């Protein structure tokens, strides 16, 4: 049955009103600098090793899938300080799940007074509208996440009926320790990523991540947007290329965010995406790309490689990273309510 029939979505969503010194409204792009400061204040408590970047907020507000008039709320105190924000955002196409991202936060100094509950209550009402409006016969997931230490976020989500449904491990690899050498199958070469590989790599990724939990295919616009972020490092990203005519059979995309080095305790490159096409797996291509990237990171003087992995990876990514010397740093949790 359709989500528009399974979900009883409100005809009208009420912006919050609670907080005697608070004024609430939808956010606009003009709020981005104050939101940056909010996210940084909150992240110092909730996720100090990961920094929200200004250009991420800019791309989010510029995304055609995001209507800030209907998909965002912001709370301002009596001195005009921004103290909370929430959004509820859905993409335009869905493959196996209708994913609604419920992103928001409350300033650490204004927690424990019901402001988070107000934000999540609003996010869920708008989220139900996103689900019904999708008119899809797929699971509907209203979703957020938290680092395991952020019990204040986790407990708010559990209190509201969201469940911990998936676990993520951040892993690090010391680039000063020996990096193994791995050979490629015949007919395969490694190239540095660049614009000419964008579409072949998007195609490879969308196939490979059919086997990753939750993932939906990446539309071209969103793919290209993520590559405009200052953190993306095309020259530390690599593809393995075979002949079918060339095709990308494995790929590894990297970020470098030097503003995160201090809190993480080392300089590091971040493995953002790593995939191998189904028919080319079990041939060491992931190892070949990871080791190639680790040598590239080391040559630039970076101390570590860092990445995230589904703790229950169905294609064995955990064993892959463990065998290459990655070790646990931190854990995070997907918090989801299903319709
Ligand atoms: C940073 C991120 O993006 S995290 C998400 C990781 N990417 C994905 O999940 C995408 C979907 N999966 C894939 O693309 C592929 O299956 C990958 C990337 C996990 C691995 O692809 P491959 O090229 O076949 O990896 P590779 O051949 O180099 O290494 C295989 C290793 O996996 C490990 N492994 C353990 N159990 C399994 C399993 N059940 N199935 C597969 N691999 C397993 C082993 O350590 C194995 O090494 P071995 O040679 O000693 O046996
Ligand atoms: N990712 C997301 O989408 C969102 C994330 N968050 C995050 O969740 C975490 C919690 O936010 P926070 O503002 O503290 O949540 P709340 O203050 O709303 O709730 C947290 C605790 O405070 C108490 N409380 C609840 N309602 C009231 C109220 N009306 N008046 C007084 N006390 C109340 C309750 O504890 P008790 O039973 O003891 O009274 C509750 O368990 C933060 O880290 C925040 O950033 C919040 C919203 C959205």
């Amino acid at each position: 049955a359709s989500l528009s029939e399974r979900v009883d979505a409100p005809d009208v969503v009420e912006i919050p009103s609670a907080g005697a010194d608070l004024t609430w409204r939808a956010a606009t792009k003009e709020d981005i600098p104050a939101l940056f400061e909010l996210w940084r204040a909150a992240g110092a408590v909730d996720h100090p090793t990961s920094l929200v970047m200004l250009d991420e907020l800019e791309e989010e507000f510029d995304d055609d899938d995001f209507d800030p008039a209907l998909d965002s709320v912001i709370a301002v105190d009596s001195l005009g300080r921004v103290v909370a924000f929430g959004s509820a955002t859905v993409k335009s196409a869905h493959e196996t799940v209708v994913w609604v991202a419920l992103d928001g936060t409350v300033h650490p100094e204004r927690r424990g007074e019901g402001i988070g509950s107000s934000v999540l209550r609003w996010q869920e009402q708008r989220g139900l509208q996103h689900l019904a409006e999708s008119d899809e016969c797929l699971p509907g997931w209203l979703a957020s996440s938290a680092e395991e230490h952020a019990v204040w976020t986790i407990e708010l989500f559990h209190r509201n009926g969201y469940e911990s449904v998936r676990w993520w491990h951040e892993l690090e690899r010391d680039l000063a320790q020996p990096i193994p050498d791995v050979t490629l199958p015949e007919g395969i070469r490694i190239e540095t990523y660049g614009p000419e590989w964008s579409e072949p790599t998007r195609d490879a990724h969308n196939e490979a991540f059919r086997d990753h939990w939750g993932s939906q295919p990446e539309a071209r616009e969103d793919w290209e947007a993520a590559h405009r972020l200052s953190a993306f490092r095309a020259d530390l990203s690599f593809v393995a290329v075979a002949r079918d005519q060339d095709i990308v059979v494995a790929y590894l995309l990297s970020d470098v965010n030097e503003e995160e080095w201090e809190a993480n305790g080392y300089s590091f490159g971040f493995v953002d995406l790593l995939g191998v096409r189904r028919d080319w797996r079990g041939r060491k291509l992931a190892q070949a790309l990871l080791t190639h990237a680790m040598r590239a990171y080391r040559h630039e003087g970076l101390q570590r490689a860092v990445l995230d992995v589904d703790a229950d990876s169905p294609t064995g990514a955990v064993a892959l990273y463990e065998g290459l010397g990655f070790s646990l740093v931190n854990r995070s949790i997907s918090l989801i309510k299903q319709f």
